């Protein structure tokens, strides 16, 4: 089953397809309608004609729909220097270090992996909205990843794509920075569906694909696959609720492994585009914060 | 006025005392009742008998009332190193260092001041209930801090304390680790009341206290004045705001000048006790997680 | 205890006044505060000082607090012909017959009594408030009635004071309009307090008084006592709820005595004064309805 | 646009079938929905395909979906007396009447028609469902009427089939006793769907069939036309709303033509029909009330 979710005059309406191209529209909260599918693979709803799931990835409104985020999730966390390449995030010197090894190559180690909170609901966007640069950052990059979307005990009810966008330079210049860097309005976007779980065979068997569109030029072209994930999904899981409870809905980005280079910093009318075997492709449009 | 909040058969209701000592039960929102005295001092409601305010911060219950949390914010930030001291925030070696100084030391005299998530509602506790020491945290201290409460704009809509409560060991490990040193279940308490903005002269003119009990036993006591805050407020809104949209009734907590030695860390039964002139006093129990 | 409310800025507040004089605001719904008196005598609130409810009854307004409605009763049912000389209402000639026999004639003696539908919520009105007399109507009378709020069982949870409006003539013309006489905006008054049960000793043992006052005159003065009652209240529960659910906070009205005269018409701009022992008085302005 | 309505695992879902036998799930309330296609024609919704309407018709239920009510009426209103032959209703001596002619006689004829209160939304049932008879009834008759959905100025926004239970022998020993015989759980059944006003040419040139069914037996069947109807509906409208607001989704049923005989008398596990051009078949399973 895949979720996603319109906006149509003011209010929200949930979607599934099945298998067999067949679109079902929800009875249930789609939180609610995760929770019974992870149980006993039920669906609440009826089968509609006139939805057209393949124009809305392209189009993005057909009539008085809009596809958006597929749920409201009641918080984002994210995780850290889950790949092999992920030590080098930021090599040059100027970076924190703890006696000569710096604060990214000790974490990718170390028993602990990086959790961080990433974004509240109302700081999220999905398909076809504006992603976010902030006003005072001169190098913002997107981080294409595989994101999780869990219950309250930590199960994986399902599967999605984010971009966890962030201000490099800020963090750069002061890990302490790091939640000014990461937590502001536009800094995450997910979707177009969330996937249940048997939906995917192996998490760790997909391929990841980064794309930066700049007025009609592939401004970078970056792919990675799940199989370079050094750090598992289930141990990030098991820190992340550890003293802490999580509400039902709740996602966690995975990390990421493609980073763009020093020059290749986001600006206003840029196109995100971010590709998962067997979800989908999210795009964004972007757009640069005023003073 | 200064307000609180009891829960009483699994409900709600807010007071406010005025100046004389006479006491009004809230007809709104104790949120929108902030907003409102911030605009004309309008206070919406009924004088009320029989509720003994004095006996409530000692006893925490009488009768069927129990004083808690005196509002629920939707978002609570903190700020780091804002005090000459603070610079000194682990001195020892081993702390991250970019170019020979460290992380906190430059953060100090740097144009952008620290800023971090600190709780959701849920994660937060009040007067006379149990503030929390992680499972795996071999070293949590209390944070004694001035707090402002702001609507969606940054302005200041009363004061309050917060005891930003910080597992030690865990930040020092690895700077990467301060979103799980600082945001779990408990990690956070304030009250026993807010304060309107006029109830407090000047801000910068203040005696914040500090003193922990173990079984009768005075273990630390430590005080410092608001004079020694060398980062203004209004600064630390400014940035926290900065393409940042924050819900009417969230929370910024300064930061802390009181640090405890690293033999002083909190354990199970403990009594935390935080006092800032023309507020009152917070009294929470320490209640150690099990593994 | 006595039960008020009043409409406060476009929101409800209910009061109730302990035979010593102390007014209490209540916690919970009025419907659901008599419930619970009606069981263990517990009522939900605080004391409060500076409602001045013997202002209320006199003014109807005091600052920005006007006496209402008690309560909204989910459904309003009226008893008929339940006093001896209630035989007579409407003697002369034109009246229904069977078999020489009026049709109130009739009812006085049968096993079983008169119950009609009265009134929905919204087309009562309270204490202060104007009562109305149909446009087509050159004959409309007010009638003082004792009036029982009841659960869904049929116990009765207090007493009250109703104004029974009735469009006289229309009745006359023919016992097939009566729904039209009685069923209309302001067809109904009542308050202008509700009185728990223990309140009333004898049910049957109150004075009932009617005053109709045109520019200061006192244009009628009419007084009857219960004890003149011959249809019991309970039997005409009884009726009401066979085969019939009612919900919780019902009013049933148990019947006038006080019949004025064909030429006693209420008009434009008059004062209806009612009152019963141990309740109060209820006193509704006048107001004709326009073609 | 033919309006139903579902009760699905104790939620409701409506549904609306156009001309070309194509199922629209609805966006709105039902009521919002009739308002809507009177004014533009505009219906909020998607296409959906495995509602099986027809069979819904005659089974009642299909899989987890049952019909039910279309909507839920605010209130209920009768009117009396409205054709021809209704003059005779209970021709038998022991009728009330006014100076030798009967009181049925005399409304029949007058300018004001007879109106009365119906039902609650509560006291109401739908296609497939129990109507009622009284405990203390030995003679209760189904009356078929056509029944007009209004908004609250009085504008007709649809039609539906009406069953008008009345406790005739009540009726008949004193017209006090009307509303008993009238008002109480299942003495009013209505549907199966509501026709929107376009889907009906002239109201008054429909066939109206009346049969009860005993044990597979056709214990009575009757059949009168709408050009019988003496008394316009407009004028029944007009006379309902005088001095008398009513809320939007109101229904108004305008009167019987077939009246079974004395002995047709309601009983146990009958099974009453009723249809009307262009509406349907209501079908409702008789249940007589235990004392
Ligand atoms: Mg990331
Ligand atoms: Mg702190
Ligand atoms: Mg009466
Ligand atoms: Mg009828």
């Amino acid at each position: 089953m895949k979720l996603f979710r319109v906006v149509k005059r003011g209010y929200y309406i949930s979607y599934a397809i099945l298998d067999n191209s067949t679109i079902i529209r929800l009875d249930e909260d789609p939180i609610k309608a995760l929770m019974r599918y992870s149980e006993n693979k039920e669906v609440l709803g009826d089968r509609v004609t006139g939805i057209d799931y393949q124009s809305l990835l392209k189009s993005f409104q057909i009539n008085d729909i809009r596809i958006t985020k597929p749920i409201d999730p009641p918080e984002v966390w994210g995780s850290g220097i889950s790949y092999e390449m992920a030590r080098e995030r930021y090599s040059e010197e100027n970076v924190a270090k703890i006696l000569g090894k710096t604060i990214y190559e000790k974490v990718y180690d170390a028993v602990r992996p990086e959790i961080f909170f990433k974004a509240t609901p109302n700081r999220c966007v999905g398909h076809g909205e504006a992603i976010a640069v902030r006003s005072d950052s001169e190098w913002t990059l997107p981080e294409p990843e595989l994101a999780v979307v869990l219950d309250s005990n930590g199960k994986i009810l399902g599967y999605t794509i984010m971009d966890d966008v962030s201000a490099r330079d800020l963090e750069a210049e002061n890990p302490l920075y790091l939640p000014q860097s990461k937590i502001y309005a536009g800094c995450c976007a997910f979707g177009p569906v969330i996937v249940t779980s048997d939906e995917i065979k192996n998490p760790y068997s997909l391929d990841i694909t980064l794309k930066i569109v700049r007025e009609g030029r592939v401004f970078f072209e970056g792919s990675v696959n799940t199989n370079k994930m050094r750090r598992k999904i289930e141990e990030q899981i098991q820190y992340l609720i550890r003293d802490n409870p999580i509400p039902d809905g709740t996602i966690l980005t995975t990390g990421t492994a493609i980073v763009p280079g020093r020059d290749k910093g986001l600006k206003d009318e840029d196109i995100v585009e971010i590709t998962i075997s067997n979800i989908g492709t999210l795009i964004t449009p972007v757009k640069k914060r005023r003073k």
